């Protein structure tokens, strides 16, 4: 077989058919066998090597002629052989983890449909669905009846950028034709806890990391109302123009919720569009039990949201939502036909990551959702409530999770009573991390933030996570804690 | 089976590993088949529909509680049915056609292993194929042993962004800081034929589209160097600053190409970084006899490259190369670790586009590419060569194409003799078009171009299109045509 085939050999080719069947099932065989393992709590989460040994163990390097079909599957299975399982009960690492059972399915057949985004005319299924999924989220968010617009795209740093765009755009529409020489100089705002696509999104947009200001937060990591409001009001006092607030609703280490209903009031004073982050903390709208964290957010002019985090669709799917509807194309158009549609964006190609939510949204229902959003959450508590109360361990900032974030030093027995052992402290995590890594049985993030040194950041939003995974990295810290 | 089931029945639920590798082997089945059907000539390419009949046709809205796994396999069924058969041989409606065998084998394997780019850390194996396969790309553009940088993009239209934001960085680094508000004004220069991401870019960068200059091009699509050179003393007469010339290696339309060795001679008198937009004449550059349309791609600063459209990746293969090291790094941070990376691009999760293009390369070889990218030519040559000497068929310009693109009217039996009789033959191409669609047959894309009314658009990137499928094609033009 495969070792006499090649790519040639395969459709379109006209002795094509048998041989296409039987590989891509070869390649599918690979791919179930590697998901039923993900599962399996005895399969290791990585099988570490440094860049150096991966490229010493294994040919990765390209060749003028064509290699057969064995060569090829082979290729496929050492790929998935070391690539690390981010579906594993015990991935912890990013804010994705899981792997989807329905939105793998969803994933592979809209590679078979192969097609852009951009028109009714290529994608009529796909473009119906975008608009009714987005409608949906719309009314989530708060919307009357679902009414605004909304988009989906590469990434929530994108989304982000784009209500940038769209704030500026609607304050100085001139800027379109006449660059940012033509305005007086904009502001935006944010929290110190938010994510860092604001700054890079204003340097990008020639806006200036410069007029980002970042508002002061407390000890739980909520953006403070008053240190808003104190710095609009110097802004305007050197005749600077207020354009953006953007507000997180889940901060990626503290899983913080800037006070939206407050920041809306500031929004509404200073007449300045006001944006929320919600790539993160998106997920809690779908349970009536933790929605009122982001109570607030129906008052928003534009809302972010990455269902590719909380919500298990696998990795990229993130949407903006813009409430004045007519905005985006507005902003972005260079020049039935309101299925296109093309000119809402920057992008022009465009990959269809709607199929993947709908099917999804579509086997699970709204409560599928909200279960599993819950399931994360009370998750997160559980591990908050163990280590709160063991020895050893110290939380960063006093307040309870709001959100399956869990920030949290390991303190090993050689160093509780020591009378600045925060330098030693500071080293912990860092070598933890290492040994999770060399023995593949966890891997869990850990950073500094402020005045903090390096600790933990424990974070749930794996459907495979269960109580005695916790339990399993309670205990594994503490092994690998010596010292 | 899947009536009394649901996702919640499905890995990672318990009694869910047999219930999995069924429901996962039965979409399977149905993507089997779609693809076979795709190869088969008496399969519709479009099954065409109003958007109205469309949402008539099948409930698509969302709902609270959660279907069964027999409702969601009719689900993925009912999307395929509708959805355009990109890999059909007489599909011809853009840049992008054709379904890879290899490439989507590669495109199910990416999903399985569903993580983000950012870093080595939870990305091994793809952080190193993403480094040999832009160094190879950086080879056959001609810079020494493959020096340079380069990043995948969510499309070749933010490859463009990125090229302009990093020339405006390289002339200007405390822009980042400061915004446009610190520049001189700036300039950029682009053909007449020239894709619409380079003024949607500006826009987008605060630069503004008025300070997106269009250069006048010839009667074959070509930019002329000497209207450029006119608009570039003009621009600093006023005491503009030019910043970027961005020249076409194959544009959507004609699939002209600009003169390279022209523009770099220009952009070396006036110092001044010099752009390749080559996301559909990339593809010629693994073409030994092709690739001499693309002279002077080795002295560009910057490259765009869409390996999704000529070379058959599937949707979303875009690189932005980029000849000097770090600069790409030092635009866009804001503050072994060589392998990340994350701090290189605009976005922040990235979705993992390398596997496919490489896993193909490795399936190909590159004479494998280079042999696709002749076949489609000569292809482009055997439909030129049949309509420039076929009565009712008029070439839209005078020039062999360059290229795949062929641009043609057909004049209707009842149009030919007639002694203005433009108005009518304005409207022919959109009623052939129509009838195209509402029968199946095939699908072409039309457009008017300047002082040209509608006329076709034929592109030709499908492997599985054949001699027989433009024989096809030329006599369904004919047979619709009346009137």
């Amino acid at each position: 077989n495969y070792a006499f085939l090649h790519a040639t050999d395969l459709l379109p080719a006209c002795d094509g058919e048998r041989p296409t069947l039987a590989f891509l099932q070869d390649v599918m065989n690979i791919l179930l066998q590697y998901v039923v393992k993900s599962f399996d709590r005895s399969t290791k989460v990585i099988d570490f090597h440094y860049p150096n040994e991966l490229l010493q163990e294994y040919n990765w390097e390209l060749a003028d002629q064509p290699q057969n079909l064995e060569e090829i599957l082979m290729h496929c299975q050492t790929t998935l052989k070391y690539a690390i399982k981010t579906g594993h009960p015990r991935y912890f690492n990013q804010l994705s983890t899981g792997l989807d059972m329905v939105g793998l399915a969803a994933d592979w057949l809209t590679s078979t449909a192969n097609t852009n985004m951009f028109t009714y005319e290529i994608a009529p299924v796909f473009v119906l669905l975008e608009y009714v999924t987005l409608k949906k989220m719309r009314e989530i968010i708060g919307w009357p009846g679902g009414s605004g617009d909304g988009i989906f795209s590469p990434g929530g740093a994108i989304s982000n950028m784009y209500a940038m765009m769209i704030a500026r755009f609607k304050m100085f529409p001139e800027v379109k034709e006449k660059g940012m020489a033509a305005l007086p100089r904009l502001i935006a705002f944010t929290s110190e806890h938010s994510h860092f696509s604001l700054k890079k999104g204003a340097a990008a947009l020639g806006i200036g990391t410069d007029s980002v200001i970042l508002i002061k937060c407390d000890e739980r990591g909520k953006m403070i109302p008053s240190d808003l409001e104190r710095r609009i009001l110097e802004a305007k006092q050197k005749g600077f123009v207020p354009f953006l607030v953007s507000a997180t609703a889940g901060t990626t280490v503290y899983g913080a919720f800037d006070p939206l209903l407050a920041v809306a009031d500031i929004c509404k004073k200073y007449k300045i569009w006001m944006h929320v982050d919600a790539a993160w903390g998106g997920g809690l709208l779908m349970s009536r039990k933790h929605k009122w964290k982001l109570s607030g957010v129906e008052r928003a002019n534009s809302v972010t949201w990455n269902p590719h985090k909380m919500m298990g669709v696998p990795l990229q799917c993130s949407a903006l939502l813009v409430r004045e509807e007519g905005l985006m194309q507005n902003c972005n158009q260079m020049h039935d036909l309101s299925y296109d549609t093309g000119d809402k964006a920057l992008q022009c190609g465009r990959h269809v990551d709607v199929f993947k939510l709908w099917l999804m949204w579509r086997a699970k229902g709204t409560t599928g959702f909200e279960a599993h959003v819950d399931k994360c959450l009370e998750l997160a508590e559980y591990l908050y409530n163990i280590i709160k109360n063991r020895e050893g361990y110290e939380m960063v900032f006093d307040g309870k999770p709001q959100h399956t974030n869990v920030c949290f030093w390991y303190i090993p027995p050689s160093l509780r009573t020591l009378e600045e052992r925060m330098s030693r402290l500071s080293k912990v995590a860092p070598v933890i991390k290492a040994r999770m890594m060399e023995y593949g049985t966890t891997m869990v993030s850990y950073q500094p933030l402020g005045d903090k040194v390096n600790f933990f950041r424990m974070v749930i939003s794996n459907p495979a996570a269960t109580h005695q995974d916790i339990d399993f990295l309670i205990e594994e810290i503490e092994r690998l804690g010596q010292d």
